[PDB]
């Protein structure tokens, strides 16, 4: 679908995410052309799973602690299309429960920006 | 234009930004549907403008040193339209001098996200 862009309303989508360490869960994610990679909340992962340290630069600053990197690919199913997005890896929010669909996922569902 | 999305290339455009505190200047800005508000570099402003402190939530978390708010509206001319976008205020990055076109500006140019 076409998602209008509105400062007062964050463009979001329901996405079924399977981290392959837990039953797949559907979450609300922000659609974010400004994110190099997708961010999944740590909650969707089972307690014990190996995750890699990683450094992330955001607007608030550079962090070595807040985010981890997955070890297994994450599969994402969008409401409209039946084929899953397969992300070889993406980020995990250990801290603030964030869910962000970045350009890695947007590329695979052939998302575009349109500026008339 | 239609702008494709690719994890390995930031979606950017050249814009002319007028802060009304000196002459209009060209910047290359990130098109960012995850940004509630536009971000322009402090480098645009002279060494003694007055800018209000502001708190912002980013990926590095809550920052309250990094961004200021303009005191005057900012006018933005995009290559493909004659009428400038006029933002009542936007964020000013004093740390990294980032340029990010957010949803406030995208709404004014009727920007949309399209997922097939
Ligand atoms: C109350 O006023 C606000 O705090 N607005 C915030 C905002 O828009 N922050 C933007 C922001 O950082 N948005 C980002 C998404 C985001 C929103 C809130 C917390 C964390 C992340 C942005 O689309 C992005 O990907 N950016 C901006 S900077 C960047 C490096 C180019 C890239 C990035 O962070 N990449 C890192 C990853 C891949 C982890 C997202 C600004 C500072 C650029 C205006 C906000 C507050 C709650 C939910 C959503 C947004």
């Amino acid at each position: 679908p076409v998602i209008p862009l509105d400062p007062a309303r964050r463009p979001v989508i329901k996405a079924q995410v399977d981290t392959q360490t837990s039953h797949p869960k559907t979450i609300e994610a922000l659609l974010d052309t400004g994110a190099d990679m997708t961010v999944i909340p740590i909650a969707l992962f089972s307690s014990n799973t190996p995750l890699k340290n990683t450094s992330v630069l955001g607007a608030g600053g550079q962090t070595q602690d807040h985010f981890k990197l997955t070890s297994l690919p994450v599969l994402i199913r969008l409401p409209f299309r039946t084929t899953p997005i397969v992300l070889t890896s993406c980020l995990v929010d250990t801290k603030n429960n964030w869910a962000i669909i970045g350009r890695d996922a947007l590329q695979q569902c052939q998302g575009v920006l349109y500026l008339p």
